[PDB]
């Protein structure tokens, strides 16, 4: 890549990590803007370069916004619109009281809202966690860091958290589809839903077996009764453990029967009867919604 292309921005903070970039905060110094900057180090894909170009094109409010995409030297910088804080930050900062209802059900919405858009548009996130919904002192929340369909970029080594991401991972990833669907958003998002309830990640695998094995004593192992063609899928092993269900009740109190009613078709295990984003913004849960501001203490 050539030179110079970034000597607009001064970074003024690393303020994040993960698995293919670094995160910091930064400002042009020709508009005086505050900007995020994800910096992926080189060692490229044509492929990859038109997937970001498409997502440079899905704006939303509730999807932050891709400013720029530029490469320089062996990295790839993407330009993001700043805000100041994340989901987990504030449910970590909301342990004690937890969040208002209102609150989880106006982010819920949003987040259905911006995942309806971008799946009626065929676009997956892939890599829903509560450390990519960020949030903003006027009560909106965002997606961020979209996952593309075949990843690039060097590993970052001194990140650490990967172990994190099987938290939120739908079952069919786990037993090994390979074109998974829009419905593995849906998933992740209803278990953020019930971490925002319980103030307490549901399903916090350190493995992707003991991932799996939390999912099934909680929802069931799954058989072909609720999940037609389960036994035929590429990891699945007739050897499972056969746990029982438990029920809803015990799994998100004191969530109403509404949300709980909404959080179970989230939480289906068959990825052709979990809910939609769309039919999922048209449940009785959200008759109600408003939209609250968080005390955000920045
Ligand atoms: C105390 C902190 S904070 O709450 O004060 N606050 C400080 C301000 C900060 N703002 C921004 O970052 C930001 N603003 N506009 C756009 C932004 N970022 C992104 O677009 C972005 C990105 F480009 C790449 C990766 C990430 C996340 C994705 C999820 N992650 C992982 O998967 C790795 C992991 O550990 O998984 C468990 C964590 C990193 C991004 F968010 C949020 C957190």
């Amino acid at each position: 890549g050539p030179l110079g292309s970034m000597e607009n921005f001064q970074k003024v903070e690393k303020i994040g990590e993960g698995t293919y970039g670094v995160v910091y905060k930064a400002r042009n110094k020709l508009t005086g803007e505050v900007v995020a900057l994800k910096k992926i180090r080189l060692d490229v894909p044509s492929t990859a370069i038109r997937e970001i170009s498409l997502l440079k094109e899905l704006n939303h409010p509730n999807i932050v916004k891709l400013l720029d995409v530029i490469h320089t030297e062996n990295k790839l910088y993407l330009v993001f619109e700043f805000l100041h804080q994340d989901l987990k930050k504030f449910m970590d900062a909301s342990a004690l009281t937890g969040i208002p209802l209102p609150l989880i059900k106006s982010y819920l919405f949003q987040l259905l809202q911006g995942l309806a858009f971008c799946h009626s548009h065929r676009v997956l996130h892939r890599d829903l966690k509560p450390q990519n919904l960020l949030i903003n002192t006027e009560g909106a929340i965002k997606l961020a860091d979209f996952g593309l369909a075949r990843a690039f970029g060097v590993p970052v080594r001194t990140y650490t958290h990967e172990v994190v991401t099987l938290w939120y991972r739908a079952p069919e990833i786990l037993l090994g589809c390979k074109y998974y669907s829009t419905a593995v958003d849906i998933w992740s998002l209803g278990c953020i839903f019930a971490e925002m309830v319980t103030r307490r990640a549901l399903f916090p695998g350190d493995s992707e077996i003991d991932q799996l094995f939390r999912i099934f004593r909680t929802l069931g192992t799954p058989d072909e009764v609720v999940w037609p063609g389960v036994t035929s899928m590429p990891d699945y092993k007739p050897s499972f453990p056969k746990w029982a269900r438990q029920d809803f009740s015990k799994v998100v109190p004191p969530l109403d029967e509404d949300g709980r009613s909404l959080l179970s078709q989230m939480l289906h295990y068959d990825p052709n009867k979990r809910i939609s984003a769309k039919a999922a913004l048209a449940h009785p849960f959200f008759q109600d919604v408003t939209k609250p501001v968080p005390h955000l203490r920045l």
